[PDB]
RNA sequence: GGCAUUGCCGCGAAGCUACCAUCCGCUGGAUUAUGGCUGAACGCCUCUAAGUCAGAAUCCAUGCUAGAACGCGGUGAUUUC
């Protein structure tokens, strides 16, 4: 319909420096730093008062101003990931064969190996994305916690660890076996 | 020794040859289908719209064959008593 001017509202908390050049966003907070390259969107960022940044689309169609809230959510995810962090908790689900998941070291690359998935002799290796740290929960049975600054890195590494444990040639409604995301949340949240 | 249009029989080196004999037949990337991540549109949801992950005997390379006789390069020597 070619909307005149659409606005979204990125709120910047304390301790967080959101420095935006052309369309390269750099968010520095207590937990670290994150950099996004939003050069594929055609939006305009304006800082209001050091706690608020507007992002705007001028003369945008429906598919263009659909990407404005995506951009606002992406920079909000950067801000949330460098303030509170991100923490995805996965559970191992098996029927008979226990899934033995360890973290292994292969010429300095930090894989997660999965052995005995449905009695396979195949060792399923999932590399750990940089920024993502892996721990295995004590006092919660069969839980792996992937945490980091980037929701994209953390959630894609969790998705990789899930997708490596897919069941082939079987009814997957009965063979419900794998590693699944049971929780998405933050590191220091209350 | 000759001739029998290589006279015939047995063995027969060399050469040629046989899945009738042996040897050899490479591994990276990009993808489709599909399953996903982040995520709006549509305050929710959503693999999709922006962005992105994995992935077929596919595709393109690595490898292999020919080398443009009007594609190119490096280098040697370049004529007399
Ligand atoms: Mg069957
Ligand atoms: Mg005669
Ligand atoms: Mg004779
Ligand atoms: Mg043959
Ligand atoms: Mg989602
Ligand atoms: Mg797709
Ligand atoms: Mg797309
Ligand atoms: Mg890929
Ligand atoms: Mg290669
Ligand atoms: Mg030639």
């Amino acid at each position: 319909m070619k909307y005149i001017q659409t606005e979204q509202q990125i709120e910047v908390p304390e301790g967080v420096t959101v420095s935006i050049k052309s369309r390269i966003v750099k968010v520095v907070g207590p937990r670290g730093t994150l950099t996004k390259n939003l050069k594929h969107i055609d939006v305009t960022f304006t800082k209001v008062n050091n706690q608020l940044i507007k992002v705007a689309v001028h003369n945008g169609g429906r598919k263009h101003v659909a990407a404005l809230r995506t951009v606002k959510s992406l920079v909000d995810n950067m801000i949330t990931g460098v303030t509170k962090g991100y923490k995805y908790k996965m559970r191992y689900v098996y029927a008979h064969f226990p899934i033995n998941v360890n973290i292994v070291e292969k010429d300095g690359a930090k894989f997660i190996e999965v052995r005995n998935f449905l009695g396979d002799k195949k060792i399923r290796n999932v590399p750990v994305r940089d920024g993502v740290t892996i721990e295995f929960s004590t006092n919660v049975k069969d839980e792996i916690v992937l945490s980091g600054n980037s929701v994209e890195d953390v959630s894609q590494n969790a998705a990789d660890l899930q997708q490596i444990c897919r069941v082939r040639n079987k009814d997957i409604r009965k063979f419900l076996d794998g590693i699944y995301v049971s929780h998405k949340g933050f590191i220091t949240e209350d």
